[PDB]
């Protein structure tokens, strides 16, 4: 084909890929315009899902579309990795929290999810993929009331998570160090798995294993052009679930949320 | 997975096994209950592009699916040719072309396609496939004030087309008996492509020696759980062409219309 956005694109990874070859560790600030290139790409609501991927999964746009998924992933942790560490310091911790570049998003996306999922007060979550700064679980009981415990496989992030929850003063969000397997040993009306917990595969079979058939899923994905940002769950990747419902986004909201059930 | 809709769809075609390769030979007016039972499936709004694309591409519903589709596509022709001969030999025959089944559907596909391609009046239109009843050529001149020639294919269907026409006293209407390339000695503004023209890996291939990079072409073709009716165009079909727009259809239309360019 002839895609303006295919000369975008290439240009964009070009200028990720110099970047990349002369610094390992990403600098925050200095990229911010780069990924407002991206998203309005990404944002752009006037491409419908199949054109999406007519001009995202062809061959030809295979490794730039590798960079600029890698950009997204390495800023976002990044992001997340400054903030928390920023919350820890705040002598207003709200306050800082709340300027955190995705936060005001991380917001309609959950009250998406709650209406989704029909989230009530008292539940018992499980956040799949807690990361440093562990927003949705903070959320789920600050302004959800659910009794939440988020999952994070890292011992330091996981660490770091505790100590941003504890200088938030917010009550009910337990945080649990291990990888998914851990939610054998759990009880919980609903798990939700985050946007980037790896591998999605691995991920989905051990969901399988320990859940029943009434207990709610919901996993965050991307569709259409948001896919130039990160690899989409693939319907391989759930074998052995239904999908029950799908939130799709808009605005600047960058995540797709589905619903899911295990069978049969 | 295990959604209810995979066992509906293997029932319904079970009951179309033993029609099969003969549907030509169906009485339309008795397969009726059919078509609904099929549609009510096709137009279920809560069942999300993903979850559909599992069960059509799924292998095990590569033959029910064959039944289907050869279903609709005889039910349709027959459809058709009997609403043809009957404006043919009416008193009333605008009120007898109005009494088509897919009639109101057509009409608000037009109407959708009319704002996608920004059709006016006095424009150029070639539409590719008439068939028996060559409804769309028809509207595109007595609604759109469009000059049009209808391509068809087939000498007798092309004959039955024209005396439809006739029959109508619509102006502006003219067929062509001849395949795609028969474009090569026109001059036009717009391009359309009939769901059914076939087989569109040489109809596109023809088109794109033709006509220019200006030229609005748009073709209909099946998205979502509408693709349980009919094959849809593949990204193999439109090569050399890039996707400028889309209408998705809501209520009861099945086509979803898709509007390109040559490249560039
Ligand atoms: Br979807």
């Amino acid at each position: 084909s002839c895609y303006i956005y295919w000369d975008k694109i290439k240009r964009i990874a070009s200028r990720l890929e110099g970047m990349n070859y002369h610094f390992d560790e990403m600098d925050t600030s200095g990229v911010m315009p780069l990924l407002d290139e991206i998203e309005e790409i990404a944002h752009d609501s006037t491409i419908d899902f199949e054109s999406a991927k007519h001009i995202l999964d062809d061959a030809e746009m295979n490794h730039a579309l590798s960079l600029i998924r890698k950009f997204y992933v390495n800023l976002g942790m990044k992001l997340q990795m400054e903030k928390a560490q920023e919350v820890i310091e705040s002598d207003s911790p709200w306050e800082t929290l709340r300027s955190f570049y995705f936060y005001p998003r991380y917001l309609e996306l959950l009250k998406n999810e709650a209406a989704l999922g029909r989230f009530r007060r008292g539940e018992r979550a499980v956040f799949i993929g807690g990361g440093p700064l562990p927003l949705t679980g903070i959320l789920l009981s600050h302004v959800y009331g659910m009794r939440v415990n988020v999952v994070e496989i890292e011992p330091d992030i996981a660490e770091l998570s505790r100590k941003v929850i504890e200088g938030l003063g917010v009550d009910g969000v337990n945080v649990i160090t291990g990888d998914e397997t851990v939610i054998d040993g759990l009880e919980f009306d609903v798990l939700m798995v985050a946007a980037l917990a790896e591998p999605k595969r691995r991920v989905f079979r051990n969901i399988h294993r320990y859940v029943d058939t009434e207990t709610r899923i919901i996993y965050r994905t991307y569709t259409g052009m948001r896919a130039i940002l990160y690899a989409p769950v693939s319907d391989d990747d759930i074998t052995g679930f239904r999908r029950a419902g799908v939130v799709l986004p808009s605005g600047k909201v960058n995540n797709t949320s589905v619903l899911v059930f295990k069978c049969p």
